[PDB]
C-alpha cells in the first residue's frame, strides 16, 4: 500500500454554531466569517481545533472543491458519512481519523462519539445553518415535517440547499445541533426529505 493519504481533504472554520436572532424575526440572515469576509472563494483553504461549523474541501490539481460540511463540539469532529465515507481528515497540519459511524443515519464522528445534543419535537422550529460551495454561511428558519419510519418516528426539513452543504448544522433555540443537514431518505410517497438525528425513536 501507500503510507501517503489517498485524498486530501481539510478543515476551515466557517462560522460560530449559534441560533440567530436575525433569522427568527426575517427567515433568514447572513451570518459573520472571518478581517470581514465578502465572498467565499471555494478553491482556496481560507491542540488547534476548536468548536464550530467548519467546511470539508478536497484537494484537486484545479484547487479545493467543498465536498460537504460539520461541527466540531467538545473535541470531536461531526460529517455525514456520504461525504467522507471514513477519510482520514486534516486541520492545519492536525490529523483526524474515524471513531464511530451509522451508515443508516448517514453519520460519521471523529474523535470521540456523538456529541450533538439539540432536541426537537413537532411544532418547533429549526435554523439551517448552512455552508452551502460558494456561500458565505447563512441562517434559514424552517419547520420540520414528522415522518413515521419502519421502526417509529424521524423530523425532516426539506432539501433547499446545495448537496455539498451536507454535513451542516441544523440548530434548535438552545443553540444545540438537532441534526446535520443531507441525510436523504425516501417517503412512501415518492420525496426526497433530509432526515434529522436526535429526533429519531425507535
Amino acid at each position: 500500500g501507500s503510507h501517503m493519504l489517498e485524498a486530501d481533504l481539510e478543515l476551515e472554520r466557517a462560522a460560530d454554531v449559534r441560533w440567530e436572532e436575525q433569522a427568527e424575526i426575517s427567515g433568514s440572515s447572513p451570518i459573520l466569517s472571518i478581517s470581514i469576509k465578502n465572498e467565499e472563494e471555494e478553491q482556496t483553504l481560507g491542540a488547534e481545533l476548536e468548536d464550530g461549523a467548519y467546511r470539508i474541501k478536497q484537494k484537486g490539481i484545479l484547487g479545493y472543491s467543498q465536498i460537504g460540511a460539520g461541527v466540531y463540539k467538545e473535541g470531536t469532529f461531526h460529517t455525514m458519512w456520504h461525504v467522507t465515507r471514513g477519510a482520514v481528515l486534516m486541520h492545519k497540519g492536525k490529523r483526524i481519523e474515524p471513531s464511530w459511524a451509522d451508515v443508516k443515519k448517514d453519520l460519521i464522528s471523529y474523535g470521540g462519539g456523538w456529541k450533538l445534543e439539540g432536541e426537537w419535537k413537532e411544532g418547533e422550529e429549526v435554523q439551517v445553518l448552512a455552508l452551502e460551495p460558494g456561500k458565505n454561511p447563512r441562517a434559514v428558519q424552517t419547520k420540520p415535517g414528522l415522518f413515521k419510519t419502519n421502526t417509529g418516528t424521524i423530523g425532516a426539513v426539506s432539501l433547499d440547499f446545495s448537496p455539498g452543504t451536507s454535513g451542516s448544522p441544523i440548530v434548535d433555540k438552545k443553540g444545540k445541533v438537532v441534526g446535520l443537514y443531507g441525510n436523504g431518505v425516501v417517503t412512501r410517497s415518492g420525496a426526497y426529505v433530509s432526515a434529522i438525528a436526535n429526533t429519531e425513536k425507535s
